[PDB]
């Protein structure tokens, strides 16, 4: 597994709230110099790393890190970013909702980001490490087909902000097996080293979230 | 020193964890009404059933990360408020604060104010990522910015950043650059009466706390 | 009915798009001489009436708005201090047959608005004219469905026009007791008032309100 | 003088009554590939299908009225937008305009503009209430404001408002204003091919028209 195709599975990502501009268009530069896929960057955040390149492609984040926003707020987000020139949205669900037995909530929450895109790949942050310390492995499950049948185009883990920590090998199997290669899997949170990065591919994940990519990279 | 009443008095009760339920904001708000707080504080769409459990209610706008536009604060803070909340704790754009973008961060807050009408509004501006990355001058700053744009409170910390929460030296000095003209609220690790009463000295006139009951008991 | 009775129905209304915030504080004077109910305004012009009972509308005047925006309309009104919205339906949803989607466009409006009082304006004329009475009784079951307070009937602005007796009579017999009924549009003369109080209106929108009063 | 499909590369194919339907957008976009249009122009829910019409989308917002807060015109085009709308022609307040708030119809364009990116933004600026309530000079600022918050054109009418649509005199004075840095779309109770050439002399860019088809033949 080659350097360069490990880099053509990551979204660099950088998403400190005290990130600033000239940070956004050092995260560009560092991307096209490592061969990724995408800039990950937070939504106000879009114009700045649009600008710093020439056909960047760029996603953003909706409702993120905590879920916790009415769905309409997550729509009019994702659009908002989209309109900015974003490619791709990692949108995160009401991690609570999931974990009360709403799935309905979920589902109709997800649909609502869905249907403001449009054209842009959507991502679904579940909170995996989340869904599996407060609940069970049935409700990681769940909560991956709510994304399918709300037209999701990836599943993801992590936010990388959650206390219950970031990707695990086996919630990344559990996700992968629930979407069966219908939609892609998104691994993300404490991915640090090269060894993290293969196994988390080898789990079943087709796209990785880091922040650290040189030293992953490195790691080969 | 103030008697347990009078501490209380001086709290927002909060849950704001990414996991909370409608049951768990239930049992928040049957928490505040016993220990006799000022309101209790919520996440955006857990207002409506705060509200109808029958207490006070703030909550949270372009929570935690302040990254966010402006227009999508204000669309949240105007959902959160004609829902039933009284008041609105916003973050500002920390990354616009440390580059020095001061008239953007006051024209967020602004957007902001003019959605909720007279709803208190409070600014978190995280000032232990202010003190952190930059200094005591680009606190005041922003502080002065969030008067400017019609804010009511200037409030310390998310609770999430970590670079911490509330110090004695960031209340002291946000509660000089408002010059009692705005509350100022301590927030963040905020765990024991000592520190409640190390905030409410420094000059905060309002307190947010998760675990309101172990800092009463003090 | 006494002119004080006549106008407690009444929702004191200007809604021109070249309205100035000196138009909507003479309609404030005006409406409390008159002993009005409410004044009714376009969203922006509400911080104007509330400084000087304040209904605002939403989605208004083609209903030709995402649920969302109609919505985010609402609360911002409400929380300038709007005690009630008047809402336009997505007219043509109702006449393709999407009541399910009339509905959900309804409740996300009362979803927003929390305790308000929520009109629906139906467009009655349109579904009458365009459809048949039993669209308008479905479009009336669905705002009582998804929360509504009120059944409204008219913009005001649509060509097809604005209440008419049997619009509000089926209105009344339909979600009568249960939900308010206002008629609006083209309520000109004190008989036209009595009129549709008499087909079961139990709140009227006008803008010519003192001419109305006076046919007393 | 144009020709047939010159005078159509021309045209805004519009639709915007309350009462449309799917089924009736879906016809005017094939109508509109017929008969050789820049593009439809049609309600913001209705963006999603005319863009999934598979064969241009131009959207409104805060319209017809213009009374809506400026948060809900930006959010209302951020949404056609990220659904695919090119364009967006949205529309002042009046009432602002007439009270002389220039700078707030300037914020208020300037809201829009922010939310859309890089798309075609029109502002709407009600010329025949401008004339008829004020003067030439109010309808002269609100192109200014539109320009300085960087609208790509200026616009008549909505062709809903009681005081009516475009006139030559209008349109005349709007090219004056922008001096060609932004276009121009005549709007409004453009009922015959002598309206519309009208219209385009005077110094129009784009037309917004419902009867594309009996405009056109009238070449
Ligand atoms: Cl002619």
């Amino acid at each position: 597994p080659t350097r360069a195709q490990l880099a053509a599975f990551v979204d660099h990502t950088l998403l400190k709230p005290e990130a600033t501009a000239a940070d956004v268009a050092a995260l560009v530069t560092e991307a096209a110099e490592l061969g990724v896929y995408a800039v990950c960057v937070s939504p106000p955040m879009v114009p700045a790393a649009v600008q710093a390149g020439a056909g960047v492609r760029v996603a953003s984040v909706a409702g993120f890190p905590s879920g916790k926003h009415v769905s309409a707020v997550k729509a009019h987000e994702a659009a908002l970013a989209v309109a900015s020139g974003a490619a791709e949205i990692d949108m995160v669900i009401d991690v609570g909702a999931a974990l009360a037995g709403d799935l309905d909530g979920v589902r109709a929450d997800i649909a609502a980001v869905r249907g403001a895109v449009g054209g842009a790949v959507l991502k679904v942050i579940v909170e995996s490490s989340a869904l599996l310390a407060l609940a069970d492995e049935h409700t990681l499950v769940r909560v991956c087909r709510a994304a399918e049948d709300a037209g999701a185009d990836f599943v993801k883990t992590s936010t990388g902000f959650h206390p219950s920590g970031g990707a695990s090998v086996r919630a990344v199997a559990l996700m992968a097996e629930a979407v069966g290669g219908r939609l892609g899997v998104k691994a993300s949170g404490g991915i640090r080293t090269a060894a993290d990065a293969l196994a988390m591919l080898d789990a079943g994940a087709t796209r990785l979230g880091l922040s650290g990519t040189r030293a992953v990279l490195d790691g080969l």
